[PDB]
């Protein structure tokens, strides 16, 4: 059986706690997780594979839905520590819980307000499904308590706030007792148990929470994981290693590297990580150069391979009359302007031709840079009038937060540019389950020159590989050709394929 073992931290000082996040802001967003990626396709290929949850997710299950995961069975830590022995979901309705008789109940656009006697007395918050996610308790206009609520329904724990700041924090049980106090002053950092649960914990008090997780978690690797089982780990940007040296030593690693995750990584302080794991996996061509390159002790074993399925999902473009082109801009770099503008060019040029500038997860913000640097390079290089098709223009941009929307978008696009010095990986996978040919400055495993794609020598020549799959059929059904066989070698068997295969060698090698 594979383990997966997720990065899904928060982002305060408590990386093992997660962020609770009112629903107003949580921005929809396209996530790009390795992990959730690589545990969907172990389901589409029907396999065993657990999830050991070393953080405090107290909505996991709602987090689990969202990503179309929620299928996955999973082993929580915190819920040892909370002695959550059921994952029986009771959403609670705002009226069964327990109120004093005098509360008044205001509803807003974003939360609930609840008075006693006209005074303040709690905040009532929902996350994204309209779960109650915590309420907010007062006590004369000053943060008494915040009861934080598990979708499953029940208060998970409690802070306890002193002059606007936290104090301490009780895990409960889903009777009500707290099972441990996290202190979360400078003061005290560490983390006691209630001792009518001795049974449950090893030690009574503990320096850190990350000795309390580590704990229960080792335990169970060594109690309930059968020999020869897999562990895929997603890196931390720092060391991997209160987690690797649990590992039993008749087990394989695989280690991942997702480049949202690990981009500013602490590569040193990886040395040891690259060293244990079997396996080394990341999303960035440039990523696995520098770890080449930074450890050559260990250079054979990093491999540049995407965690995203490829599908058999091809488009309707030759059902249509323009051709639509599909020009992913990436937001982490500069703007290319010579490159926007290259594209902006072509499409000016050929009447029968659409442009969709796409960006993954953008502030809106960075919306008014791409919107503002087309109209500014339109204005100071073309004619805004030839965009208009013979008051409706010939471009747009669209800001892709959805994996059914970028889908949507690929079905009758007809071209991919991707001029990047990394060329976004999702996008050619989902090119190439639509048979896209794919327009690329950079060589790719997945974009191979004059077959599912041109790979330029420079920005100069674009034009000539777009005359060259817009004028005719011939190159363009010849690419749809091996955009197939690229689908068909790369699907989730093909992955698990190429996995196996890579560990079976490091085995074998020693």
């Amino acid at each position: 059986m594979y383990y997966f073992i997720p990065s899904w931290s928060g982002s305060g000082k408590r990386v093992w706690h997660r962020d609770i996040i009112p629903w107003y802001r949580s921005m929809q967003r396209l996530e790009f997780d390795d992990t959730i990626h690589q545990i969907r396709i172990f389901h589409s290929e029907n396999l065993p594979v657990k999830l050991l949850l070393q953080a405090y997710m107290p909505h996991a299950r709602y987090f689990l839905h969202r990503q179309d995961i929620f299928e996955t069975e999973y082993y929580s830590v915190f819920d040892e520590i909370q002695a959550v022995e059921s994952n029986d979901m009771q959403v609670l309705q705002i009226k069964d819980l327990e109120w004093e008789d005098d509360c008044e109940f205001i509803y807003t656009p974003f939360l609930i307000i609840v008075r006693r006697q006209g005074q303040l007395y709690a905040h009532v918050e929902f996350g994204v499904e309209g779960f109650i996610s915590f309420i907010k308790f007062f006590k004369d206009d000053q943060l008494e308590k915040l009861n934080i609520f598990d979708d499953r329904g029940f208060v998970s724990s409690i802070v306890y706030y002193e002059d606007g700041q936290e104090v301490c924090q009780d895990y409960l049980n889903p009777n009500g007792d707290w099972r441990i106090r996290e202190y979360l002053k400078f003061e005290n950092s560490h983390v006691v148990v209630n001792p009518v649960f001795s049974r449950d914990f090893d030690k009574l008090e503990y320096e850190c929470m990350p000795d309390l997780i580590l704990e229960k978690l080792g335990y169970y690797i060594s109690h309930n994981v059968e020999e020869d089982s897999r562990f895929v780990v997603a890196a931390q940007p720092f060391t991997n290693q209160g987690v690797l040296d649990l590992l039993p030593q008749h087990s394989h690693s695989i280690l991942s590297f997702f480049h949202e995750r690990n981009q500013a990584s602490n590569i040193e302080n990886l040395k040891a990580d690259l060293e244990y794991a079997d396996l080394v996996l990341t999303d960035r061509m440039d990523f696995k150069e520098t770890l080449q390159n930074y450890f050559p002790l260990q250079a054979e074993k990093i491999h540049y391979l995407s965690p995203f399925d490829t599908r058999l999902q091809l488009g309707k473009s030759q059902q249509r009359h323009e051709s639509k082109i599909f020009y992913q801009i990436d937001l982490s770099e500069l703007l290319n302007d010579y490159a926007i503008f290259k594209v902006l060019f072509y499409v000016a040029q050929h009447p029968d031709t659409e442009l969709v500038i796409g960006v993954y997860n953008a502030w809106q913000e960075g919306i008014k840079q791409v919107e503002n640097k087309v109209e500014e390079l339109i204005s100071d290089y073309l004619d805004l009038k030839d965009f208009i098709k013979k008051l409706e223009y010939r471009f747009r941009i669209r800001n892709i937060t959805d994996e059914l929307s970028l889908i949507q978008e690929l079905d009758d696009t007809r071209l991919i540019i991707d001029l990047s010095q990394q060329p976004n990986l999702y996008t050619q996978i989902a090119g190439i389950s639509a048979g896209i040919p794919q327009i690329n400055l950079v060589a790719s495993d997945y974009v191979t020159h004059l077959q599912n794609g041109y790979i330029l020598d420079s920005i100069s020549q674009l034009a000539v590989a777009a005359d060259y799959y817009l004028q005719g059929l011939k190159n363009w059904n010849q690419a749809l050709i091996y955009s197939i066989e690229k689908i068909k070698l790369n699907t989730g068997h093909q992955v698990i394929k190429r996995w196996e295969k890579w560990l079976k060698e490091a085995i074998d090698e020693k």
